[PDB]
């Protein structure tokens, strides 16, 4: 009855937003193993833009989150069927926004949402001054 | 064989520093229940200085950390013997720096260290500009 869930991301400067999302994947089903994939530095740098924390930093933070059962660090940038069988992954967990159609097609796509960011906090610090 | 560990703090804008410290208390012994105490807003405001996140925000973040078993939120500002018996706490976990002598006296004080802060990160963001 144990279901393997894979949720990938950058997880840069993690915050309650990311945590609430990981909790969501973890509790998709009664019995889960949540595998998280952390994207490599150069792949983020190139495909998204700046990454603030190194792989080791972003991965070390993940291991402290109670919902996380296993980390694939680094993880490949785009998920593939090979990757799915290799890790015996049952579902992929991500936010909607379609490069994930083929997963929905296979009933293997479960969608998670967001919310609360670091940036928000500095504003509250600087709001204290004009 | 299960030992109750209490570790209190502000846990404002939690980061790997705080997490590594909580991991430390949790693994003080083979079988632990880590109880964390989150300090009230006005008590922090008054005794330490500014607190950036409300109690509910700081407490909601704690619940995501895998080492944390139980939260007392808010928690009293200074620990007492009453408080210890009431929660059947065996050890108190904190960093050295003596308002905690009476705990050392009773063999009930176990010391944890620090390390990696949010503030550090904004520097790395702004370092990108003169």
């Amino acid at each position: 009855k144990n279901v393997v869930i894979y949720a990938d991301g950058v997880y840069d400067m993690l915050h309650l937003g990311h945590m609430k999302q990981l909790e969501q994947a973890k509790k998709l089903f009664e019995n889960t193993t949540l595998i998280v994939g952390v994207t490599s530095d150069n792949e983020t740098k190139l495909f998204k833009g700046q990454v603030v924390q190194t792989l080791e930093e972003r991965t070390e933070t993940l291991k402290h989150i109670r919902w996380v059962d296993e980390i694939i660090s680094p993880c490949p940038w785009v998920v593939t069927p090979e990757f799915l069988e290799k890790y015996k992954i049952d579902y992929v967990a991500h936010d909607d926004i379609d490069i994930y159609a083929w997963l929905k097609r296979a009933g293997k796509f479960k969608a998670t949402q967001r919310t609360v960011s670091t940036t928000d906090l500095i504003v509250r610090i600087l709001k204290n001054y004009e």
